[PDB]
RNA sequence: AAAA
């Protein structure tokens, strides 16, 4: 038997289980056993699985041991942990009672408090964590956790590539220099992607040669700008080979430009970020249900951010666009992170129009817009 | 001289507060002192203010006090409990440890644990009402909110209009008698309600006779089905006289014959729904964002259920307006309302494609589709 | 902060 455990009560935000038990572990040095206190519904979504594939220790040091009891029932929940360390001696008993139902927290405080070798803690979401007893403090978690940790506390599986068309240096310019006075012409280059034949090429072939392709599939896009002339012509204002077109060149021109442009800024301005932690383009899944989010990062005090980049969001088209995008950003975060997690919609336009503000507003989405980029 | 006083933590899930305090004024019928304490975050959120709202009791029946603690700090709400109870003589102490973070919770039970004048109380999501102290009982909480009740303790105004075009008879063969053999017809007359003109007309007036349309009218809807000979044709096959066309006809025929019959089967067929807490058509409001939802209700355990209809989502774009549907109902109920609430949609297709089962299934969106309407 |  080891001579430590730490004690967790099981529920539906796992972060608080992983943050403290990382931290802990991290601090102490020791093998132990972790005792998860769960219940037939936690167990049901696979919360305690979360919680140890987050972790991932190694069998060396940690020994793990899952029970169940009825959250709802107090006497219950005593009568199982009273038996338990009747059962069991350890020596070093530490006890984190941020989970489970209030019923499941206050049988385990009303127990460990005031005995001996026993320690509680309390974390309260984006505060220090606390100590309870036998010694009242509080300890900091800065950059405790990582964003592969985060996401693998919810059970998401996820792949991302932060692979980026131009550096900082040129994204830092490139609305200015190619975005801002060619806006019709992109709007040809728009209507190229989503064109028929353009679109099925480039499943078969890697790259096109531009200068080479017949007009007549220029025309059969149906848009005034997207002539045979003006598609060279905006390929080499942002710089790239008409002879060697691939299709990620055309979705940076399509707005891929925006979002290189803030996953860099994240990483190159924000002070409460560290680039390690911050993705570009990442698809996630839970469940066999796919998302792709433009950018997330975890920031230094373990919170997740997840962005949604919409360039251009200006017209009568522009704003219904722009209410889709907060309904899907909402939903999507609400359903596959827990509580602690900001979202935002970042774009180049001015949103004044009372409806998506008013939305925002109730639905706590953070709008950047024009005005701070 | 209030004998009885309730005390109550205030915290953002409102229902536990306002559900046991209906309960509890319900059963005891005295005048009673009811104490909320709650924290500068909470009454940031107005948090103390739907609470009251909600219940709307009478000055000569209800005292409401208000006592503020640190949401995070045990000995400070130890302490607050203290002096306001200190040297008290109440009959009886009616607590509620269900709000507040799991500190005020535990702080409270510990202070009112094991003294002469209190008993203790625990809703558990879902469950029957729990007596802790001194005695282990449990009560029903059946049919203790209505629908108004519900969505005040939310903040949130509604309008809705539960009139309907045809009664349950109609409703319940308009699909086999109507529908399903005029698709064609019908598409038309949704391609007539988007339309500029008829969208217009309608806001400036309430009656349109058909017959004085020029067809030019219709040749501008640009439907090949939306002529005024067929269009005619399809509201006489629902049986409407053509001189008197209200918006309302339209809209029965371009969709509200399904919103009607899943209404009216709820209040026919939903055995623990009570018809008056449905509603039809709903607009809801708060902080001036709308949303309009098709059929809402409580059900006779107090728990809201929000319903979007689709009469059919099948083909490409079908399968895109599913999408953006399920969004859209998940955004909603993810943010106007708290825990206590379930989301569905219904529509007369079968829904068998992977990728919005998975995404309602990971949403948690209950899909009564034709397998079952 | 009805299962940070
Ligand atoms: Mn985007
Ligand atoms: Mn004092
Ligand atoms: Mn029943
Ligand atoms: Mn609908």
């Amino acid at each position: 038997m080891k001579e430590t455990i730490l004690v967790n009560l099981v529920s539906e935000q796992t972060i608080p289980n992983v943050q403290f038990i990382k931290w802990y572990f991290n601090k102490k040095q020791t093998p132990m056993k972790i005792l998860l206190v769960s219940t037939k519904e936690m167990e049901q979504k696979e919360k305690s699985l979360f919680i140890k594939n987050a972790l991932h220790f190694s069998d060396s040091f940690v020994e793990w041991e899952t029970i169940h009891t009825d959250g709802n029932d107090i006497s219950k929940t005593e009568n199982i942990l009273t038996d338990y360390f009747r059962d069991n001696e350890y020596k070093n008993i530490i006890v984190n009672i941020t989970g489970g139902t209030k019923i499941m927290s206050l049988a385990a405080f009303d127990f460990f408090n005031n005995k001996p070798n026993t320690e509680i803690f309390y974390q309260p979401i984006g505060k220090e964590l606390q100590e309870l007893y036998p010694n009242k403090q509080k300890y900091d978690m800065f950059e405790v956790l990582s964003l592969k940790e985060y996401l693998d506390a919810h059970g998401i599986s996820y792949k991302y590539d932060n692979e980026c068309v131009k550096d900082w240096n040129y994204n830092k310019t490139v609305y200015d220099l190619c975005v801002a006075d060619n806006r019709e012409l992109i709007k040809g280059m728009i209507a190229l992607q989503n064109n028929s034949y353009f679109n099925n090429v480039y499943k078969r072939k890697d790259f096109l040669d531009f200068t080479q392709i017949e007009e007549e599939k220029f025309i059969a896009i149906n848009h005034p700008a997207a002539t045979k002339e003006n598609m060279i012509k905006i390929l080499q204002i942002f710089g790239f080979d008409v002879s060697r077109i691939e299709h990620k060149h055309i979705r940076y021109i399509t707005g891929g430009w925006f979002e290189e442009y803030v996953y860099q800024k994240i990483c190159n301005e924000y002070h409460n970020v560290d680039e390690k932690n911050v993705a570009l383009n990442v698809t996630i899944q839970k469940g066999n249900d796919k998302n792709e989010l433009n950018v997330i990062y975890l920031d230094k005090d373990n919170k997740l951010h997840v962005i949604e980049c919409k360039s251009f969001v200006d017209g009568n088209e522009g704003n219904r666009v722009l209410n889709d995008a907060l309904y899907k950003l909402q939903a999507i975060i609400k359903s596959k992170f827990g509580l602690y997690v900001k979202q935002h919609l970042y774009t180049k336009s001015i949103i004044e129009k009372e409806t998506p503000l008013n939305r925002a507003k109730e639905f706590g989405i953070d709008i950047k817009d024009g005005t701070q980029l």
